[PDB]
């Protein structure tokens, strides 16, 4: 689908979003691309961080729905009116759809100054679109007027600017090697999955699998980091600390607070553990795993002028997240169409000499749905 590759575009920690059009004629707006909510809200007021934004005015496709919306994210706050409108995407599918449109007309610490976005695409399930399910998500309304399969895919690079590649409607071998391997969607609201094992350098966490996921693991990348669950953060930096204990840092960079610094040059790599998750497979009692290198935990912050990173898994209390820190290592393939995500070893995903990014299967498990929640 070489009209979608590279569609995506991005500066270091201010997520990936992509070009489409609302209303007749077309405004151009760039919407960012996140599988973490539900909603397709847009910046609607002049705002002064914001490049450009929607004029419902010019638009003779509008139609006010006279409800208004919040919408309170983890990191983040907005207010806005809905309505209905034709939305495309100049570089996906050649459609156009009707879809549900939050005009963002109050926001708290939402849009980001010095970025290029103006909007946000959700695109998980009903069921956490706000204010409630009846407001339909647009890739709900995509399928449900197009032919376009229910599926999509996310390649996130970043190489300052970052890319990337959303296929609509399929899958692009070229954005990968090897093979997909899939774990099943488990509830149909956010990307919701199951980690059934965590290892550290190849190196077993011997805990209860149930903290992995708890109160949920999910895709989303409308975040930057891997969050895992407090106790199991605890217990991760605990390893990862002593995998690299080869060298010394503040506690308080592992806890995310302040960069660490090295030579233009050589950094330490060979130095920090590669991380592995195992994800439950599409098959009773087999499983498969992803590994990360450090080059996806430890992300660049652009007094410094030295090859320099930060450390990029952090704690949380609504779950796992696989954000930006895995996802860039992987092909990722939401198939809505089968309750299934797919991984893949990404072709863009920086690696080093030794290492790499890997998707590797099977494995034996047992009791991979005890890892799930209640
Ligand atoms: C995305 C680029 C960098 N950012 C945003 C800057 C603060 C992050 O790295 C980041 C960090 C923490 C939390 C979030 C976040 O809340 N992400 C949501 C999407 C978003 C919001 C604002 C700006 C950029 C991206 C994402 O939707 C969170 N998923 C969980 C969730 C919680 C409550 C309600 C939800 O759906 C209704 C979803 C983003």
């Amino acid at each position: 689908f070489v009209e979608m590759v590279d569609n995506l575009r991005g500066k270091s920690g201010q997520g990936y979003y992509v070009e489409m059009t609302v209303g007749s004629p077309p405004q151009t707006l760039n919407i960012l691309v996140d599988t973490g909510s539900s909603n397709f809200a847009v910046g609607a007021a002049p705002h002064p961080f914001l490049h450009r934004y929607y004029q419902r005015q010019l638009s003779s496709t509008y139609r006010d729905l006279r409800k208004g919306v919040y919408v309170p994210y983890t990191q983040g706050k907005w207010e806005g009116e809905l309505g209905t409108d034709l939305v495309s995407i100049p570089h996906g599918p050649n459609v156009t759809v009707r879809a549900n449109i939050a005009a963002i007309t109050e926001s708290d610490k939402f849009f980001i100054n010095g970025s290029n976005w103006e909007g946000i695409l959700g695109l998980a399930y009903a069921e956490i679109a706000r204010p409630d399910d009846s407001l339909e998500p647009f890739f709900d309304s995509l399928v449900k007027q197009t032919h376009v399969p229910n599926l999509f895919s996310l390649q996130l690079c970043g190489a300052a600017s970052v890319g990337g590649s959303m296929i609509i409607g399929g899958i692009d071998h070229s954005l990968y090697t090897g093979s997909l391997w899939y774990t099943p969607i488990r509830r149909e609201w956010y990307y919701e999955v199951i980690i059934v094992r965590v290892e550290i350098n190849g190196q077993d966490l011997k805990m209860d699998c149930k903290e992995y996921n708890y109160d949920k693991s999910i895709v989303d990348s409308g975040t930057t980091n891997l969050r895992l669950p407090k106790k199991v953060f605890e217990a991760a930096v605990k390893s990862i600390k002593a995998a690299s204990s080869t060298e010394k840092f503040p506690d308080g960079f592992w806890l995310g607070e302040q960069l660490v610094c090295w030579q233009a040059g050589t950094t330490p790599w060979n130095i920090f553990p590669v991380i592995s998750l195992y994800l439950m497979g599409e098959v009773t009692n087999q499983s498969f795993r992803i590994t990360i290198l450090p080059q996806q935990y430890l992300r660049p912050v652009e007094t410094s002028q030295d090859d320099c990173y930060k450390f990029a898994i952090s704690q949380s209390s609504t779950g796992t997240v696989m954000g930006a820190v895995i996802m860039e290592g992987f092909y990722v393939v939401f198939d809505r169409a089968r309750k299934r995500i797919g991984f893949a070893v990404s072709a863009c995903h920086v690696h080093d000499e030794f290492r790499t990014a890997a998707v590797e299967g099977p494995f034996v498990t047992l009791d991979m749905e005890d890892c799930g929640y209640n």
